[PDB]
């Protein structure tokens, strides 16, 4: 309600008829995935991010306008250094478009990958992204929020490099853990997810284990997943490690000069807890927040 | 021409060959090959001092041919896109050869972003493509066969300019002969031609080896890896050529200068230097010649 | 929030503060009245420590209040185009600020291709003039005055993405209340506007400055040359408005990539920063805008 | 025995001498007065044919003179420091030279890196002094004054080969029974020794000019400067000789591996070329063997 409310046709036109091309070549559309696509804009003189929804699986009416209710719903209460900040959005001309500040560094997860050409991440500002990444986190936790579908993706950086959390449309109200909680309805990103997660339980235990899988894309600069690659998952490297198949240290990434044995390992460690299979015994957000402060 | 070299001297200059990386003020900048380089200091001017190791593979003598072809190479090969050879030492028999440092390191490395440098352009991609095709040129000119066509071997200068290393196995040709065999293969497998790998040595192996380096500069992933599939970099050609994939989905992403045309046009070059058979491959001069065409 | 630092930590990082030459295997980086610079291994992360030398130009208090002004700086801002501080050293005396090292030096040293690098080309030239535009931006958004704009404070990292570096002359300003002033002058002549000389204090004097830099950029010439005529590159904006001289005469021969109208277009917004009534200039927002409009 | 090219022949390879740069598809390479020179090819060959151009100052007989003069001396000397001739046009009434392409240009240019070249090392210099003082040595083995060496007239091959050019204005000269005088006179006035801009001839002005060539390198300032204190470049050597100045404040900074060992050599050498008594010189052979003893 505090938000601001656009029409469709205010911003069809910033968004140049939603140019289909990059902004590489001369377009818009920056980036996919999820259930839209995220074009550029140009309001008040300043850059921003819209979304565009759109209907590519879960093909039904409610269902993304519930999540785009919630997208929303969410955005209000929680604000956070380490959290988005939605403008505002568009219900009229029944396309459903969100307006966001823009993120001059995108995702995690594409400089990571360095797409489009970008510098290769320093160690020492990834250690940062991580540790705010998990501050973002600890504030939904705290705010009694699960996210369930925490990712490299939903990771964006702002013109200094700071980790914040983006896309609560999939973001659940939680309890304390009243007792164990279901969906019938599964959803979420597999190479992230929790085990209990995959099973349809419900749980802010599950957001520890996929931000695991995090700390590890960032140590490794190897996605969670991918067709052409043995291993097909960047999680089975955990046991490879714990069955002294090979150190941290032969999938550390080549692609920094500032990376050391101990906080590398740290950072190891604190991500494998995450990833204890036994939701019960991960630790705590809070715990992996101390954990992250105390290595530098 | 050369300078002769007490071996404490190239041991002091490198901090009694520091095996501590250069990325971490160290002096080892890369192992492998045959040997092991250190980032020195010789009279102000930094240096390349690759002081070699005895691999149980070759013979303690065997790798003296390797040190004195490229010495032999050096001397007759002077040129801008080949890296100069200031001295060496037989002395300390361990053998070390001191060549003129270059700041930039392999294309290899730079292909990858190692120790963080920023992902090459393409743009720049096709300077050092031209670079080395010019270099080879001057190799074939003087009847000499290189031997192990690399992004390894190809290093670059503070400008990136494209300047072919490691003249250990190369040779001499001379005129139509071809069918020249050997009874020991040698070299980098995952770019050497096939007939190459069969001993079978000529200067149009180094062409098909060259047409794997395109690939590397094209999709910015090594001729091998391991961890992939398909770990060899030439069955993506097989996948474009009977249309499974196309070229554009081994673009490589890192990059975002590189327009659809002359990517389009650097394959096509790469394609023709793969060529299974091999006298349908270009030789030197027209590579370089469609090189120009590109850009 | 910034780890302090003791004592020795970082003279054995530095070679006990070694003051010979890193481009022939020393550990100083650079130099000024502010004080001296060094490079330094800090856990593997590579920085650049400021130790500062104090002179007869000022005293204790003054030198402290400028240690600090960085800080209080630094603590509020940290930017893609603001280098970034580390730590520092306050126990004892000489005093050090520890930041992240830029392996690119300053812009007036690429500008001038000290130590054998290659010269910038035109296209870098604007990402590195639109890059320090955005770092001013956010300090005047931050409501901060920089009060020494030049390109030895303009440092490049790996990927050239330039940093605006140094703030012990910085300054807090107002939305727009009043023009304000000072009893000791500070800063580089040779870019300080009129009014800056003269002890006067104003968001416009950086966008002075920052014109004064972009001739530096365009030209290649420093902001000032002892052995040159003009010795100050200022004289050569009017030899080119009174059209005695052209731009076109001035502009850098290192380059080969320069057109006409991207180069007119960076010396028609240096031109609306060098006006001499200090409100006939525009802010850096707009200067951005137009950096943009460039390309 | 040069080819005997049609003026039509080298019109058709030059592009009727297409006058623009060839950074934007022309063939002009260069010019200066004497002639111009344009880009060309015959049998692959990169050529620099250099078309003679009639300037306020020769005669179509004096430049005639000059051309026989070229070709006169080509046809005798042959050096590998020494540029190449292929042929001529006399018909057509416009007279023309062609010579084997330089890749990389003149040593002026590089010092001066223009077209953003990369900055010349401190050994390629080296190198290249002794190249040119070598081809000079030959001229006077084979009796023969230049009486024109300058930076400009030094090319680069695509080694960097020093090799000295345009013998339009070299004379025949003798076992010194007496010095040789003009009433011209020719020469470039910043590198011309005294006598030389007195009218005077011999072997021993080519010696002068050389240590301007090689401040020149040291420096990597050109032999004069409109806009510079001091304007000329051997007034430096007073500065250095009066010690106002030093040498070590002059050395080009645009390099990394310069040494005072090496460096102080080399001016020792250029300020005995640079002695106003011309017969207190030392010959060239000389000028030689001490370049190869810096060595
Ligand atoms: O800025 C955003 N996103 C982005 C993506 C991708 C981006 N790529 C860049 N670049 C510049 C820097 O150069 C590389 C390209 O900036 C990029 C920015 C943003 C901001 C706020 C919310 C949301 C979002 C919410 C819900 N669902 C999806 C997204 N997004
Ligand atoms: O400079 C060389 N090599 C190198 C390797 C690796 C290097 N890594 C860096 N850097 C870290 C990354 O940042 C840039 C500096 O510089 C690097 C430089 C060099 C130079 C001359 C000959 C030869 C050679 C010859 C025969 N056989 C093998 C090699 N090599
Ligand atoms: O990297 C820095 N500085 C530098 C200087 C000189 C440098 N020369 C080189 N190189 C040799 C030549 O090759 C390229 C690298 O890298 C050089 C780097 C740096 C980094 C961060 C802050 C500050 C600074 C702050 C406040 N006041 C002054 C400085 N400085
Ligand atoms: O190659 C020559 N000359 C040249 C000039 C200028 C040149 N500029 C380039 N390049 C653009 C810049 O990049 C490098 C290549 O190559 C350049 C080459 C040459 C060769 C032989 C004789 C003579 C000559 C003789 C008598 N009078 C005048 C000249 N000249």
């Amino acid at each position: 309600t505090r938000f601001h409310s656009f029409s469709f046709y205010e911003l069809k036109n910033v968004t140049n008829n939603f140019d289909e091309r990059p902004i590489s070549v001369g377009g818009n559309k920056m980036g996919e995935g999820g259930f839209g696509v995220v074009y550029k804009g140009y309001v008040n003189n300043t850059t921003v991010a819209v979304k565009k929804l759109a209907a590519m699986v879960d093909i039904t009416t409610e269902e993304l306008k519930q999540q785009f209710d919630q997208e929303i719903k969410v955005m209000a209460k929680c604000q956070h250094e380490n959290l988005v900040e939605l403008l505002g959005f568009s219900s009229d001309g029944d396309d459903l478009c969100l307006v966001y500040v823009y993120m001059p560094n995108g995702s995690l997860l594409d400089r990571l990958s360095c797409l489009d050409g970008t510098p290769p991440l320093s160690w020492h500002m990834r250690c940062k992204i991580a540790q705010g990444a998990a501050n973002g986190i600890n504030f939904l936790h705290e705010n009694h929020h699960i996210h369930r579908d925490i990712k490299s993706a939903n990771i964006l950086l702002d013109e200094a490099f700071t980790a914040k959390i983006s896309d609560f449309g999939l973001a659940r109200a939680s309890e304390k853990f009243a007792q164990t909680v279901m969906t019938s309805r599964i959803v979420g990103t597999t190479a992230y997810m929790a085990p209990e997660a995959l099973r349809g339980e419900i749980t802010p235990k599950s957001d520890i284990y996929s931000f695991g899988v995090v700390l590890l894309e960032i140590i490794t600069g190897l996605p969670a997943v991918d067709e052409h690659r043995e291993p097909q998952l960047l999680l089975d490297i955990k046991e490879e490690i714990e069955d002294e198949e090979k150190t941290i240290e032969d999938y550390i990434d080549k692609k920094m000069n500032d990376a050391d044995s101990t906080s590398v390992e740290a950072m190891y460690s604190v991500a494998s807890q995450c990833l204890h299979e036994k939701k019960n015994k991960r630790p705590d957000i809070k715990k992996v927040q101390q954990l992250l402060q105390e290595m530098t």
